[PDB]
């Protein structure tokens, strides 16, 4: 256990700060990520050997998709490794193990279509699944690597601490579904807003940490404009590539998803920084302070949106 991970002096230096990009090269993202664990949670938290044998077996169940993939999961974690470090007090052990191991895991398996397509397409796992339905499947994924011999990095826990933890990332995981995310932001803001929030009350941790998940998940949206424009292009290929298979099934999609109006794509976005993005770091902001710079870069890019817009980029 005298076997840190370092990462050369830019990327020291550059992954404390919430718009880091991890980059091209994806041999360095499983030590990227070990690092993280290793600083936010201690060189104690997890076996190195179950550890390393855990992230390659969620590596392995992410599809080459063009943006629900492994570099999603790992930049989604990044954002909650981001938020731990600069609230490092308000967090329990258990807490922070679960936690980036939800972010790795929370995509787990995603073929890159919307809960609504495999309900329209009648997908089994819409059988299976009423609501949340990918969400559902990502956690029961998380579950089945975890239950692989030699994959179980919660073996140290206790029976209490072990259920607690699988229970931390169940909601983690199902707080991704954006559906939940409109409810559960406006609950968050009556409760701050008139003084009842309590992070005692374990109810009202887990809607923070709902949020949280959802800061993280949308974190493409407080990087560098250069990197959120790009981001953009592997986003709504998915889009476009569901939008087809829903004319497909015989259905017109929603103009997002639909390729022949790509034109419509700076308005939709703008919509989407509104609508979404600005207001979950802005009750985030107000909650946990440190958090700010998230609110503060999507900003910048909701900024960048409106230029795009009026042609002058
Ligand atoms: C599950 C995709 C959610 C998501 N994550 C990001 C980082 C973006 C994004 C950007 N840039 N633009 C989006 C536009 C619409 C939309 O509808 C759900 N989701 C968007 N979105
Ligand atoms: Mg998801
Ligand atoms: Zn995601």
């Amino acid at each position: 256990g005298l076997m840190q991970f370092t990462l050369p002096v830019r990327l020291c230096k550059e992954i404390e700060l919430f718009h880091f990009d991890i980059g091209p090269f994806e041999n360095m993202w499983p030590g990227i990520f070990v690092y993280m664990v290793h600083r936010s949670c201690g060189t104690s938290c997890f076996e190195l050997e179950k550890l390393c044998r855990f992230i390659m077996s969620v590596k392995k169940n992410y599809r080459r998709v063009p943006y629900h993939n492994w570099k999603h999961a790992v930049t989604v974690a990044h954002c909650m490794y981001a938020i731990l470090q600069n609230n490092h007090t308000l967090f329990t052990d258990l807490e922070r193990k679960g936690l980036l191991i939800a972010c790795l895991c929370h995509d787990l398996d995603h073929r890159g279509f919307s809960n609504s397509y495999l309900q329209k397409f009648d997908h089994p796992l819409a059988a299976l699944y009423s609501t949340s339905t990918m969400e559902q499947h990502h956690f029961s994924q998380t579950v089945s690597i975890l239950q692989l011999e030699g994959h179980n990095i919660f073996s140290t826990l206790s029976s209490s601490e072990y259920e607690q933890v699988l229970e931390i990332i169940r909601k983690a995981i199902i707080a991704t579904d954006l559906a939940l995310y409109f409810g559960n932001r406006k609950q968050l803001e009556e409760m701050y807003q008139t003084g009842s929030l309590n992070l005692n009350n374990q109810s009202h941790r887990d809607r923070v940490i709902g949020l949280m998940m959802t800061a993280c998940d949308l974190c493409s949206v407080t990087k560098l404009w250069p990197v959120t424009k790009l981001t953009a292009n592997d986003i709504y290929a998915e889009f476009w590539a569901e939008g087809d298979e829903m004319k497909k099934l015989g259905i017109q999609p929603i103009p997002m998803m639909d390729r022949d109006k790509k034109d419509e794509v700076p308005q939709g976005q703008l919509g989407f920084y509104n609508a979404v993005a600005i207001p979950c770091y802005t009750t985030l902001t107000q909650i946990l302070p440190p958090t700010e710079p998230l609110l503060k870069a999507c900003r910048d890019n909701l900024s960048q949106w409106e230029k795009v817009i009026r042609g002058e980029e």
